[PDB]
């Protein structure tokens, strides 16, 4: 069966990996961050990993720090694809991952949307970025440290979504910064600007004494 919790949200822990409570999480959005972006995500063939995201997810990995996947799929209440789909796409973006010897922890996914039509077509959903409910359920399941949590994505909701939900920074794929008092968007356009990332993430491992 889908891990729905209702209608238009899908939250799925991942892998079966333990982690201790009140670690701070890496979150990745999904379209964009970990697979090239696309209209209709529904064909599993078509999904080619970002191979520039997998430094990333295997250092948070060997850092001990749960990866938490958090993804709008508003192709769902438009009518584009439904959740079978999904699940064939993220279950083919966890496998190529895996090749590459990367993993994540929790998938969560949102299909509500404005533009849909029936009774998905929830406008201002909690859990649709750039609302936090995503990330704050998975604060609540994982017992997370939010506020030392980060968040990667290429787009603006991400990086609301992280501010909204007491994160500090977010790195923004392709993206400029904007550093202020309380949450700074990191720019990621780059491999320098990946070496920032990684660091911020190093800085969160266990210490295993």
């Amino acid at each position: 069966p889908h891990p729905l919790t209702e209608p238009g949200v899908w939250i799925e822990r991942i892998g079966g990996r333990v982690f201790p409570p009140h670690l701070p999480a890496l979150f990745l959005d999904r379209d964009g961050t970990i697979n090239v972006d696309t209209d209709y995500p529904s064909d599993p063939a078509e999904i080619v990993l970002r191979p520039q995201m997998l430094p990333a997810i295997a250092t948070a990995n060997r850092a001990g720090i749960p990866v938490v996947v958090v993804t709008n799929q508003s192709g769902i209440a438009r009518g584009y694809f439904g959740w079978s789909a999904f699940a064939a796409v993220n279950g083919r973006v966890l496998e190529l991952l895996r090749e590459e010897g990367v993993f994540v922890d929790m998938v969560l996914a949102c299909a509500y949307h404005e533009a849909g039509v029936g009774p998905l077509a929830i406008p201002d959903h909690p859990m649709r970025k750039p609302n936090p409910g995503m990330l704050v359920e998975a604060g609540k399941r994982l017992a997370l440290d939010l506020q030392r949590s980060l968040i990667v994505g290429d787009k603006l909701a991400d990086m609301q979504a992280g501010k909204r939900a007491g994160l500090a920074q977010g790195w923004l794929v392709d993206g400029e910064a904007a550093v202020q008092p309380g949450f700074a968007i990191r720019p990621l356009r780059d491999s320098s600007e990946l070496g920032d990332l990684l660091a911020a993430i190093e800085t969160l491992g266990r210490d295993n004494r």
